[PDB]
């Protein structure tokens, strides 16, 4: 089989609600099912199949191991998948590797799986190519080495991946790894605005360029925006100039005074953001998602911009529709691409966390919206879970 | 692999009881299983395999989410399948897409999946070709856009599908979509008696003609009868003339006074009806199913007519046997075709709803009868479920 | 792929304990599993794979549907399988068809499935070739038409199957059906001792002859013994002459006075018996199983005879070992053949029924012994189920 | 497909934590899962896939059959597998054969499965090639005939396996079987220090030599060390000379006075030990695991030695890291090899037994560490199970 490359996108001018995976709809005390407790879900597709990934706390609902499940990192957390459309339960799932931070992607021939574990002060990125554990990468700032929580991107067999290391409250200067058949064949050190880049959501703008919309957990509600040239293996990063700030928390739209590079206020904390390309013959569409609340992880709106340059564009993104209403959880979001026979379908996935605090179970549904047809986005997504059951 | 075409039917002159799928036989409080709560099941087959589809309420029995499950449309309802012969449970099932109205069919190369969701006033038909979301179609009468709840039909790669839009109590003028590799390549606007057509059950009479037996939810207990010419992509609709009225409710057989086109009385409400062709070298068999009760969704009898013209034939259909006795639920029914090595097996499927009102769970078994051998239909089907358990 | 033929058996001179499938070891009230309630298990293999068949009461343990489960025939009973080695549970199982009497076999290219249902006075044998329902056969004595409860046997694409019809207490004159790609291409009417033949266990003695060891439910504890010539499609039946009477109940060995054809006493009732061939270059081995108790369904011993003629041989069979001790249930038993790369492995399977009467659940484990190596049979099989749990 | 041969190992200089399979994390009373009760897990891989084997007590947690589950041998114990990464539950598992001692391995074309059962005084090794039961081997010392509890090793189609027979407290003189397409084509009788060899962990040092690190259950805390020449099918055994005694219990490192062959003290009892080769172009790495406690089955450290000769090397092994801390169970350990596209990944697996005595359930998690990247081993493995739940 042949290496995959980004293709022209399938025809379409709007996203529509596609699929909800709400495994805790079957988690009642009165029920008989074992959905896995998870967070940081993402989706990645090869030629034939999409897989729904997540980071489990290796516990189920109903169950006795709720405690710790609101936590980020421990020695039990694993990267798991199911084929997309299956409920990720104890039995349907496969456990790929120990991980408290993840990524995966298909290169046309095989699956690369990425999982970070280790102690906070010296963590370790591991790479699996199919069945074989294949390579590692070491902590360079000795402070919670970390990856995308979304799909890596492969072209001509060469798979690119964002990592970062550093204080979540401070300086976290990201790197990219060029990976081929599961082995690291180079490190790319971005230039430009590089002081804090987290959890990049990356995809192909063309055969020459990968672009990522990332999270600054410390200094700004603007998303750092990566442009990675895969011909030269060089990357530059600058803040998104759009007045439609995509992070949460954030201040009012347009309120960050001054030129594109201005950090502004209300920039502490953050959330991973969805971002996907629509590649047309002579026009590029960029689709983004952000929370409906400016302050809390509630709701998710979808946004679009055709052409321009996200580094210098001060104008608003166009609100394309409400995916998750203000009354429903809107947590992490991510882009991915489904492979049709002759073209690529852009989609956004949304993690809808069931959050009842540290004294209950802590897990998530995943909602999916994809480019399809014409017109306007029509319907929002609810999880339907009562956390008391 | 090659596109499929309708073939000559396998030899046979009677249907026989084939298979019951009664997932709630494993739904007891005292039990350990998770059958999905569903309705509107149907079956569709490719060359190798049949799939058993249904519209889930995304809830299981036993479970805490019974409430709403008697309802028709909500934001949780999804199109699901299992391979035919598997119990559609939480874990065996795959979730294809968000849908409160569905259809699917195989074209010889791949599966097309159809699901309608959206608000009642502006609903949306979505199309999936394998993994890829592929096209949409918009509400044209802004009143619960709707589809077959049974298999679409593909020939030479071209897959045809009935939709309708309009008041369930009033005018609902249906359309057909010609779909190819998941994309709509034309709309067909039927002529003739077109004031209310719902939930058509369609199949091939030949390589030139698709025929459908549909439901009039407002004006008549006679079934509107579609004839769609796939060479010219044109369709005409007229009422079935048979005295053996196939809808429920209905008046006594023969009691609708006057010529073929007369609407008659007791025509308010309705039920989707099974219908399948037996294609022979020089004779066509049409098999239909209708409820044993004239008024309630109880029982299911099978009926046949060889040759003639359902638009002008006033004679009775021949009662071929009792599939479901008067004492057992007989809800929706549908036709489909199993692909043998060299010929096609016609079958009727019957949805047997467990109905205990809005304050209990609301789901369904599926019974299957197929053409096989000679003689007379021998045995009826019971679900065996006690809804108190 | 090519049609299968019986081959020379793999080397070996003894059977050994191979595999127990005891699905009710996971059926506790305190447990979380759903093993299917079943009886009449058998096993059949193609080139790649063996399937473990049984007739379910469409109920699980734990569950609310125990009542009726001791019964032989009803409208819920179905033929199911799993790949051999899997626990036949609600979810692992596939439901092939409605059946209260069954058989299956692979012809090298595809699976033929056989299931009888219908009313007692007019029952119906149904045939499925892969997915397609394909043929039927009608009741000829209008009294519980019935089949093998073990594998049919295919050669050169032609699959042979024993059926019978008649009073279980009286005259039940069996027939054979020659089936090809799921269609009956002839009926064979045996000659000879034909007054009562039930539940034949059949296999290949050579490319020319199929042989069966059957049950007489009325007149004798000797097993009727079929020899079917597949070149001429003719069959003759005579009683087994061996003093080692293989039925249960039975009188003491050797106590049936007079010549081979003598019926003797203690012949009322019966049990289906295991029987398998070991085909060697210039010697034929016949392996049989019978209960350790002469009167009750307790224990199972394995027996062998090389060469001779079972119709005229008065000598004892050689006791080869105890498969199930006197203290464990020994119910139906059956032969089958596993396909190695170049040769065929003969095996006997034993149904070990959990019998606590009509007021508890009624189901069965399956024990498997196969030809393997040299020496002497070493270990017996226990089910390990406490029916109180 | 072609026979497999040992290849050059994938690049790497350290092991890292890869994967935990902790099926009892889903075994709570309050939960809905059925993990199998097991012990003696091991892993074996073919070209495409790794399988996770174990010896079940044919019981689940939660369940009613805990009693006996601390025991070594009974008539219910079976060899089971799942694909590596799946939770071995009642439904995910396949049951290969009755066994209370096991082994498996892939030869490039098919799976060989090994299982010993029988009475203690006359036990029986059985061999399965795919589906077919294929050969047996008899007890030669009439005292619990036994095998590796880890993978056999195939080269050019020829698969080698260690067995032993004899008193666990006394003389147990092991043998090797050369097996080809499931049939024993020779016995190899080792020479040298042969008085007690148990549970050898074997792999390829090269195309010419298999090496094993075994357990002496009676006379020494030094591991007997096998070198098997596959060209000549001859084997010699001597004690490991290293001061880093790999058995448990053991005395202080270096305390066994005298030359390499000295037995020393604290040698009664034992544990099976992990051992895997790293084959380089002109250097051989040997990786071993031993318990952190000198006396109890607690913790697991990983060790390495490059080149030398384990029979004559008195020097210490290099401590490479702590896989399981002193506070966590460290029971059996084993080596295996994952097949990358062009090279072989060495790994160690560790059985982490949940031991609460004979009056609770007795089962095990499996931890996996593999060669991957550079540097130092970073993280230990905990099971996370509270046996009270
Ligand atoms: C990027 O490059 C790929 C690979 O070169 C392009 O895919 C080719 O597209 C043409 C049809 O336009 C096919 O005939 C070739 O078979 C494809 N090659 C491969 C290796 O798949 C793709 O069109 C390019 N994508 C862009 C420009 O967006
Ligand atoms: C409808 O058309 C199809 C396709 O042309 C017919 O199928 C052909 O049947 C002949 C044998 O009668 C085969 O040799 C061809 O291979 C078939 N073609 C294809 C593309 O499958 C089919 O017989 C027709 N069905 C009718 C008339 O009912
Ligand atoms: C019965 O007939 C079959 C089919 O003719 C025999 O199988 C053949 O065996 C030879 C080797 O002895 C192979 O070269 C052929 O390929 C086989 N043919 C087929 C169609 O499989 C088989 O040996 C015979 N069995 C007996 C005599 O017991
Ligand atoms: C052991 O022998 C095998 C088989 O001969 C060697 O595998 C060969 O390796 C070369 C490349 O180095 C390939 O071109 C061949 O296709 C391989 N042959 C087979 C049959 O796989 C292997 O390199 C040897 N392993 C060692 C020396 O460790
Ligand atoms: C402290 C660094 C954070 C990234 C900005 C942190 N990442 C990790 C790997 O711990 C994320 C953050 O704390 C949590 C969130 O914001 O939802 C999830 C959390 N992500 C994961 N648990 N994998
Ligand atoms: C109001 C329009 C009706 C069609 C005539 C209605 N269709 C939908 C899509 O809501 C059906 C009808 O109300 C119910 C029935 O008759 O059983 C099922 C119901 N079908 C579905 N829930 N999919
Ligand atoms: C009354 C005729 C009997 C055959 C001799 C009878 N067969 C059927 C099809 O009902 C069997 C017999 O009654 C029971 C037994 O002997 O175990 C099983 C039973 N077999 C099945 N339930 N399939
Ligand atoms: C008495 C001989 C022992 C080998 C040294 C013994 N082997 C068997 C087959 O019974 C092992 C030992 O008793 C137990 C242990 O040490 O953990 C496991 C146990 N292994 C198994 N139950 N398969
Ligand atoms: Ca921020
Ligand atoms: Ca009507
Ligand atoms: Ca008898
Ligand atoms: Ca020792």
């Amino acid at each position: 089989p042949e290496w995959t490359y980004p293709r022209l996108s399938c025809p379409g001018s709007t996203f529509q609600k596609a699929l909800l995976i709400s495994p805790h709809r079957f988690g009642e005390t009165k029920g008989n099912s074992a959905p896995l407790i998870i967070r940081e879900p993402f989706i990645a597709c090869g030629p034939k199949e999409c897989k729904h990934f997540a980071l489990t706390h290796y516990a189920a609902q109903p169950g006795g191991y709720y405690n710790g499940t609101r936590g980020d990192r421990n020695k039990l957390r694993h990267l798991i998948s199911v084929k997309l459309g299956k409920i990720p339960t104890v039995e349907n799932s496969i456990f790929h590797m120990a991980a408290w931070s993840g990524s995966a992607c298909h290169d046309g021939k095989e699956w690369t799986y990425i999982g970070v574990d280790g102690p906070d002060n010296n963590a370790l990125l591991k790479i699996k190519y199919g069945e074989a554990y294949t390579d590692t990468y070491h902590s360079y700032a000795n402070n919670i080495l970390r990856t995308q929580e979304s799909a890596c991107n492969c072209i001509g067999g060469n798979c690119y991946l964002m990592i970062t290391d550093g204080s979540a409250s401070g300086i976290s200067e990201c790197r990219f790894l060029k990976i081929r058949e599961g082995r690291i064949i180079k490190e790319i050190f971005p230039t430009g605005r590089v002081k804090h880049t987290e959890e990049c959501t990356c995809g192909f703008a063309s055969n020459k360029t990968i672009e990522c919309a990332c999270r600054d957990n410390s200094y700004t509600a603007k998303r750092p925006f990566v442009k990675l040239n895969v011909e030269t293996d060089t990357a530059e990063i600058r803040l998104m100039c759009t007045e439609t700030y995509l992070d949460t928390p954030r201040p009012d739209d347009g309120s960050i005074t001054g030129p594109c590079e201005s950090n502004g206020d209300k920039g502490s904390g953050g959330i991973k953001g969805g971002f996907v390309h629509q590649r047309m013959a002579s026009k590029i569409g960029r689709w983004y998602s952000r929370t409906m609340s400016k302050t809390k992880r509630m709701g998710m709106g979808l946004y679009v911009k055709y052409d321009g340059d996200p580094w210098t564009d001060s104008d608003a993104l166009a609100l394309s529709g409400v995916m998750v209403s203000m009354e429903e959880p809107g947590w992490y979001s991510f882009g991915f691409e489904i492979k049709d026979k002759k073209c690529d379908v852009p989609c956004i996935g949304i993690e809808m966390v069931h959050d009842g605090g540290k004294e209950t179970w802590h897990s998530a549904a995943t909602a999916i919206y994809c480019l399809m047809g014409s017109g306007q986005l029509l319907w929002d997504t609810v999880t339907g879970v009562d956390m008391a059951l």
